RNA sequence: UCUUAACCCACUCGUCUUGAAACACGGACCAAGGAGUCUAGCAAAUGUGCAAGUGUAUAUGAUUCUUUAAACAUUUUACGCA
RNA sequence: CAUAUUUGGUAGGACCCGAGAGGCUUUGAACUAAGCGUGAUGAGAUUGAAGUCAGACGAAAGUCUGAUGGAGGAUCGAGUUGAUACUGACGUGCAAAUCGUUCAUUUCAAUCACGUUUAGGGGCGAAAGACUAAUCGAAAAGCCUAUUAGCUGGUUAUUUUCGAAAGAUCUCUCAGGAUCGCUGGAGUUGAUUAAUAUAAUUUUACCAGGUAGAGAUAAUGAUUAGAGGACAGGGCCUUGACCUAUUCUCAAACUCCCAAUAGGUAAAAAGGGCGAAAUAACUCAAUUUGUAUUUCACUCAUAUUAAAUAAAAUAACUCCAAGUGGGCCAUUUUUGGUAAGCAGAACUGGCGAUGAGGGAUGCUCCUAACGCUUGGAUAAGGUGCCUAAAUAUUCGCUCAUGAGAUCCC
RNA sequence: ACAUCUCCCUAGUGCAGAUCUUGGUGGAAGUAGCAACUAUUCAAAUGAGAACUUUGAAGACUGAAGUGGAGAAGGGUUUCUUGUCAACUGUGAUUGAACAAGAGUUAGCCGCUCCUAAGGGAUAGCUGAAAAGUGUUUAAAGGGGUCCCCGUCUCAAAAGGGAAACAGGUUGAUAUUCCUGUGCCAAUAGUAUUAUGAGUUAGAUGGUAACAUAUAUAUAAAUGAACUCCUUUACAUAGGCUUUACACUCGGGGUGCGUUUUCUUUGCACUUUACCUUUAUAACAAACCUUGGAAUCAAUUUACUUGGAGAAGAGGUUCGUUGAACU
RNA sequence: GGCUUUGUGCUUUGCUACUCUUAAUACUUGUAUGAGCGUACCAACAACCGCAUCAGGUCUCCAAGGUUAACAGCCUCUGGUUAAAUAGAAAAAAGUAGGUAAGGGAAGUCGGCAAAAUAGAUCCGUAACUUCGGGAAAAGGAUUGGCUCUGAGGACAUUAUGUUAACUCAGAACUGAAACGGACAAGGGGAAUCCGACUGUUUAAUUAAAACAUAGCAUUGUGAAAAGCCACAACUGGUAUUAACACAAUGUGAUUUCUGCCCAGUGCUUUGAAUGUCAACUUGAUGAAAUUCAAUCAAGCGCAGGUAAACGGCGGGAGUAACUAUGACUCUCUUAAGGUAGCCAAAUGCCUCGUCAUCUAAUUAGUGACGCGCAUGAAUGGAUUAACGAGAUUCCCACUGUCCCUACUUGCUAUCUAGCGAAACCACAGCCAAGGGAACGGGCUUGGCAAAAUCAGCGGGGAAAGAAGACCCUGUUGAGCUUUACUCUAGUCUGGCUUUGUGAAACGACUUAAGAGGUGCUACUUUUAAAGUUGUUUUACUUAUCCAUUUAUAGGGAUGAAUUUCCCAAUAUGGAGACAUAGCCAGGUGGGGAGUUUGACUGGGGCGGUACAUCUGUUAAAUAUUAACGCAGAUGUCCAAAGACAAGCUCAAAGAGAACAGAAAUCUCUUGUAGACUAAAAGGGGAAAAGCUUGUUUGAUUUCUAUUUUCAGAACAAGUAGAAAACGUGAAAGCGUGGCCUAUCGAUCCUUUAUAUUUGCAAAAUGACGUAAAUUACUUACUACUGUGCAUAUAGAGGUGUCUGAAAAGUUACCACAGGGAUAACUGGCUUGUGGCUGCCAAGCGCUCCUAGCGACGUAGCUUUUUGAUCCUUCGAUGUCGGCUCUUCCUAUCAUUGGGACGCAGAAGUCUCAAAGUGUCGGAUUGUUCACCCGCUAAUAGGGAACGUGAGCUGGGUUUAGACCGUCGUGAGACAGGUUAG
């Protein structure tokens, strides 16, 4: 055989990601003992578009405090931010929309997103366009909080990690019906070498496993152990279970 | 000697092949080069020397020091095989 | 024992030449692939989305209609890029893919450059096992390497001598190998005394047979008929079976009997006779009862002979080694198959490896096997001419509007 | 230079053959052939010799996506002059990109050169026997100020970014480069003289406004440090509209040339004008400002746009095009 | 601020054209202005790459007039050129690029291929159908020149009048060989089916599509640095400048419409205080130690569920409706469930050219149907579709030299000349007929015959050339691909041990006591101790460790700027943590990756068989030998008796008797040569027995030869004759070393247990200071039989049936190589079964009648016009079907001529002879020989020529590589199955 598409998509060849006019890393602002112990006020000067992210980025400017004069952080936008909006981050900041606040401090029922994947990591978690999580409670010693991830995942965290008050803008971008192949041209052209994928059965058999056979049967079972070589992990992995969920 | 004659005879050589003149294969022609060897260890044969022994091994010696890179010698009682 | 040379075995390139491969280390993205970065480039037409303005009709709700407008992986399309078809031209080219004509592509999933990335079981692949420098179902370079080969080809002066096998047995064995056979050399033995050993032979003794043959009334398996009789079926008669004498045909897988051919043992001196004596741990009452052995005798044909016949020692015997292990043809016997120049045998002889003469001709039929020559007389075979010998002799037969002419043919 | 048969050791020792190896050579045969791309002719010159050298006269073709100008890659004296004809120039040949001899490429201003990108190579480390694999990833390493502040390095575009030149002439062959003229650019240390404008008894003014002002040979300087904050550099595609330039055309006058029997108040050529001078002004699409106070909506573009967050109107001002327009 | 100075760069006193700023100049300070490289020419029309002055390839910009929509095509000015590896002369064939054709109009051919028709504008007109957007340039029409006019469209300035510019539109006359998009560019159209929705992409040089991509539908995994998935030797990367509207892995493939059933099997996955099995370690027990044993809470597999838009798959019967029929309905076996919506002789229906319509003149074609469907069917997607197509296919119109049926013509070649000037190829060569021969000869033999030198053509032959046939077969040569072939192995999962520290709690097991249940001072079963010993599960701490973070920038509580609400007020930080992780062991998973195997015989190979080890009879040719996928068979055992010996008896059957066996395994007498019986298997042998019955028994023993069978005269195996022992039986001789005889089976290495007064474990020893003496001791003799463990030697047994003994599956139409006519597919050849053709006979038929015509039941030939049988020829290549074209030969005569016979009235017509002189057609359908129709006809005969005819063509079919559907195969793939493209 010849080694497949997918493990040559981990070589990092042509497959390193087409990252030339995306405008920067789109991760918050650092937790520090500024918004910890007190609040920060900035001032958004500009919304902005990003080729490879699906969410808006705002250009926010903070005061420099160990020194002097103006300097620009690039935050993840929030649905309903705007330009001369005055975002507060910290501790002592009030409750309102693209704030960013620790979430043991958030009510419940409350939309949140970019939240730290643990504590000081930047809104690691929750960034995707339209997304957001709920607070769903608090424990009664404070010291862990309790989140709902929009997966339907629930997750206790620590109180102290940040999140950004209300949902990721851009929502409903994957309801717009996609028109034609060139519209997925261009989207995956500022993304990476993943499209298109290219159907394995379709392949001679010295490629992916699917492939082989002139009456086009895969012929043995598609659902594949999670323990499973790398050049025969191309099924549906550790799958609970497969077919149409009818009931 | 060469040269035609005429009478009688005379089918492409090599080849693998039961069987090649073959409708089997190689060969346009000529020249030069071009293929059972050398070493090791074993065997019988025959020659040759010695004999219950045999083989001087490694090595030492010399008026050995164009030849001499072998030839010569074995202290003024190793080893092989039988 | 040493040594010289040889041949054979065996390791090596091992008689010389011949793969597809397998490994190691490097080198290529000027072609080509996909991506990236920086740049360029795409005549001309056609259609005419939304939005906009206007008009008409409509009691109304509303509807139409005309402009404007300039959307679209929209339309036609030179070009650019390709390369559908003419299975066009070309097909020892202008060319290791050209040329002509046709056709598809042209503002986008567009095309082109330059720069850049990923390298060999590796890349890269809108996927064809595609592409990766005329190279790809595993590149190119060099090395391991003179890889390996029961397989193919080739394998060099002369005369002379002896001269085969194509059966067998075992073999992951049927293109091979080994070991037997058959071959050559080398030696020894004993042969020279017309005989003894000896002999693909007969003689006389002596055997072994169940094939050819022959049989059904001998058995076995068959198998066709009637006749003569003392249980049965049918309707005391008929039909049967059954008995008895008969009767027809049978087998090479049946045998009462039974060949020819082929085959075995036999024909005396290292032995045999008839005797005595010895020896024993066997035997037997019986250490001479037998046995066997031994020592002594006496004596068996043989001047040629223990029946013939024999250029019967050119025999034996031992060694070392070779080639060969696919066979094929004929008569007679013969199995399978409709048959076969088919498949498979038996005995012998050939051919193969071997030819001269004949069979017109011809690997195998017939005659006959060969140093070089001269002469002779023949063989097979012929004798009208081709074509050497008779238009011979002698008795028959034969006329053919497709006569007929010699084994294998 | 050659033999040894008198004897004997030794050998890479005897060829017809391997689609043998290497080299020469025939028959095939003066044959296959010298078949894309419209066409050449006449006379002359040269020279020993001319269908295919040179000149002239005809006829024609390429037909501005050119057999035309310029350039890149790549080639590398092929250029160019003078000779020249052994071989080559698949026919001829005096021809020639062939051969021999020489000559020829000149830059402050044109490129490279400078910068970073996609990228490559290293440092710091850390792994790996080493070879190498990596690239801030446990850093006591480069720069700027007056002890502080920044802070991995380096190579990588001859079509991205980027400081500055044009016109006419000239040689056998180069020219934005030589030459002549006009200019432009980056610099241009120290101290001392001098002139130029400012300010003084230490830092100008105008304009309600948007904003303007140093015209000295020369539009030169309009207080300013640390530390900061901005902006140019600097960007897709499509569609129309509009402005200029170059190009193209028509008509008049002026010069010369052409047709001209007949007809033609005719056909043709020429009628040229650069950078540079904060180019000076004018012009115009926009932007901005004062006044003004708009519905009965108005102003208004091919296109729709705009307006109490102030339109029309009225009066200005600026930017940008442009580049002697217009007193 | 400048000038001056004390005091202490600083400060007080005193003074006031000064302080700035450009440019020029002088003087000093290394020499105080201009670095370095490139710059020719070509850019293909000869300079670059293509081995080369190669019609190929090779990047960018500059862009004139007329015509016109136009930078197209066409001609022209500026600029360039008139050279292309030759010239001349002739003008036929033949070639090639072209033209043109009467009448017909696809009737030729697989195919309308080719060619032509069509095409520009303006004006009209435009359907089925549709997702209402299109279809659409639909279809279908008309017009278009030239000339002379008419009408419409601006700009300026005088108050309705002037001056003045570009051009485009519309209308009317006249005019002409009715001609005008006058060259030029430039669409063929319609009716339908099938497939794919679409734009897109692709086999560089035989492949543009029905394949890929695609939007849409759907699935799976994954919440993060201890995550998914993938890359790396290692450290580490990539996805990731990321974050579930994501990332990764897949599947189906527009719209429209639906997507049934089944979890057994194989997968994937989930639960587990009931659970079977399952390793290293550790723990315990045992032994003197080595050892040997137990025991334990791994994953895993198993059990039990979930899962089919996971892989996949979708039977058989019965019983049953007032006729027959079918069987909704009921039951059933099997299996997991047994084909639902749909759908069809389709690119899918073997049979098949299925049946019915219709289309035609004739329909293996087309279409619509039908549908017990060899073998349709529901995301393996089924059904339907407008738009769309260098798609596959049928038909109709238009058009036509495709074709009837060819003819004429132009260019360029050919041709000839001058000059120049190769190559492939070549045993030797070159006339035939027949024979034989390697069964097809250019040379051979017998015949025909046979006369120079040449010039032009051509493809009959040279089994012409290419090049160690890619087919096929063979190799203990390969390679690619695959699996539940064998053997591994990266990855990965999981356990142990270490790195790896510090504490706490809870829980189980084990030991002893007391109660309860049961048994014979003693022992068993069960509940409670909480005491001891021991294992586990939860947790706190952080120093190991791991991660994150920032310019390491705040002790702790209450669309301006920030520089020289309130109190006390002048481990760098988080997170995880001794678990991770990493290391080392260990089990599992593991075609992802690796290396390798994939018999032989064989009337080719494969399938099939076993003739591969054996035994009988026969073939077998009267000793012996003897084979074939010869024939008739048999074998891999069974037997404490069916072995051994003795003794006694006589069987099968027949008749006659006895209420039961005449007639489910009996009783008696008589007759009874074996007709019974002897385990099986067939043949031999066997009657006071080798049969049957009975008694007593174990020799079915230990040791050893000579040997025989097969045979090399080796083995093994099977035998024979004895011998040394000990016995058994009869006891009496005798007989017994398995089976009445011919058949009933296995080396070495390895394993295992027997056996020994025999041995070894390498400087020594292990019974034993045994037995004696001696004892001032390191005493001295004398002893036949001496540790665990391992090793031997000998003897059996465990097994090799591909049977003188490899640890071994598939596949290649993607393939490579070595060989092969020792071996298939092709001609030829032998043979001629089979096919085809002719006979003879005489029972019948033929009204009567064997024979006018026939001819059964039989029997004899001929042929190679069928197919076999075959494997002699050719495998370092004889080009594998059909058609076309074109010629020749045969006769077995279909018609035509002359006749004979007749069941011949005439007319027809039939059988037939001499006869090959002469002829033997147009089409429909087919890939097709063949076939099957329709029509004409004089009849539309049959055959040979290497299955006549590929350097004659054609390339439609079979038969390279792409692709498709069905079946079959887990799979790769297969399919003398269909289909499209080559």
């Amino acid at each position: 055989g010849r080694v497949i598409r997918g493990q040559r998509k981990g070589r990092g060849s042509i497959f390193k990601s087409h990252n030339h006019h995306r405008k920067g890393a789109a991760k918050l602002r650092h937790l520090d003992y500024c918004e910890k112990k007190g609040y920060i006020k900035g001032l958004v000067k500009d919304i902005i578009h990003d080729p490879g992210r699906g969410a808006p980025l705002a250009k926010v400017i903070f005061k420099r405090t160990e020194k002097y004069g103006k300097k620009e952080e690039l935050i993840i936008a929030s649905e309903g931010m705007f330009t001369g909006q005055y975002i507060s981050c910290g501790t002592k900041a009030p409750l309102s929309v693209g704030n960013i606040l620790p979430i043991g401090k958030m009510p419940e029922g409350t939309l949140i997103c970019n939240l730290e994947h643990r504590t000081g990591n930047r809104g690691t978690l929750v960034k995707a366009s339209g997304c957001y999580a709920t607070v769903v409670g608090q424990s009664e010693d404070g010291k862990k909080t309790k989140v709902r991830l929009p997966s339907g995942a629930k997750k206790t965290i620590d109180a102290k990690a940040r999140a950004m008050v209300g949902v990721v803008g851009a929502g409903g971008r994957i309801d717009k019906p996609i028109l034609k192949a060139g519209v997925a041209h261009h989207k995956y052209r500022v993304k990476r070498n993943c499209w298109p994928k290219v159907r394995g059965v379709a392949m001679n058999p010295v490629e992916h496993p699917h492939g082989g056979g002139n009456h086009q049967h895969i012929g043995h079972p598609s659902t594949v152990s999670r323990s499973a070589p790398a050049g025969q992990k191309v099924g549906l992995i550790a799958a609970r279970r497969t077919g149409l969920l009818r009931g």
